[PDB]
């Protein structure tokens, strides 16, 4: 699914996920969030299963953005964990964890959780 | 915190997290899980905040392992999202999401969640 | 939103959530899962914010099912945490945690996470 | 484990969980958070597996607090999902989801996730 995954994806918020899937299981690219204290593109890296099951299961993958670029630094990082589902209506279905750097007193409220769906349209 | 993060870490399960923190915010290394249907080392990549706050907050970071290596393929990926806390008892405190590739019928049970604490000892 | 919440809801899997919202903030009712090792109705209880904000925000709520009834016992419990959004297309948007009873050796894989959307249709 | 669960528990933050486990699988009681915009006790309700496995597994349970009492209303709700582990050092190990009521524009950041461990000491 290297060809399937590589490209430009969009989630339900209008964020833009630009990724290249490598033969070796690497994901590399950029993320632009349509929401929050973020602007322009941020570096991402991740991994995917380069030899998925052939029984109709999705392709497991994940990636990370640290929210620092040349414009802003939110002192936080999001990881998306999900699966790629190929086909006419290809999708990447994810759950994510957004951790902020906090003091120890605030560490109990360091992490947001949510879910994003990415499509090619 | 490039020097702080780079090195060998261990979690509460006895898993081994070997990481190099790059000047550019990259994390690269290997993960060896002491539990589950996994053996030996797996590639990891991720990102960290290379310019954290100076107010005593932790350093946000995340990384991904896809559970495929030369020995086994679990058709799954884990992402850890957390923060590095420096000091005499340095720690990386994380939450994680483990997504399996599933059929659409099983997608509701695709994702495990948990929490790992890493130390240098 | 006592009148808004009280009633029969359905999620994207076809599960049926029957709830009564009490004046005192209580949720009581039954849950029937369309998926997994579950059959018929299970008791639920929970809580909701009986005096929500008037600024257009949703109404926070949560509930629990333990997966034991007169037919089956899965030795597990799900909690849904979410918000009620009123209007022509009323919705309850949730995230959930499904914890199984495990041995200590298996505790790292005790908890599934996911997300359900409930509608009145 | 009705006798095991019933009583006063404390988590790693110093919060106080007062619960009664009913014969019918009900949890009822009060929660006092040592952190956040909360004061005094809040009502809780939940469920537990009243007929757990006898193979050494923990006892699955969950509960909900809506953060409204006679003193404050945070317009939010937390659900804890976990298991009770009996013995000399009895514990309730949980993960939790804290959902705030939000506008639709802010719904992506409605939910915090974390983990609490409760002990009888």
């Amino acid at each position: 699914d290297q060809a399937g995954i590589t490209g430009t994806w969009y989630n339900q918020l209008g964020s833009t996920f630009i990724v290249t899937a490598g033969a070796d299981g690497a994901l590399t690219g950029t993320y632009e969030s349509a929401v929050g204290n973020a602007e322009s593109r941020y570096v991402l890296t991740g991994r995917y299963d380069s030899a998925p099951a052939t029984d109709g299961s999705g392709t497991a993958l994940g990636w990370t953005v640290a929210w620092k670029n040349n414009y802003r630094n939110a002192h936080s990082a999001t990881t998306w964990s999900g699966q790629y589902v190929g086909g006419a209506e290809a999708r990447i279905n994810t759950q994510w964890l957004l951790t902020s750097g906090t003091t120890e007193a605030n560490a109990w409220k360091s992490t947001l959780v949510g879910h994003d769906t990415f499509t090619k349209v």
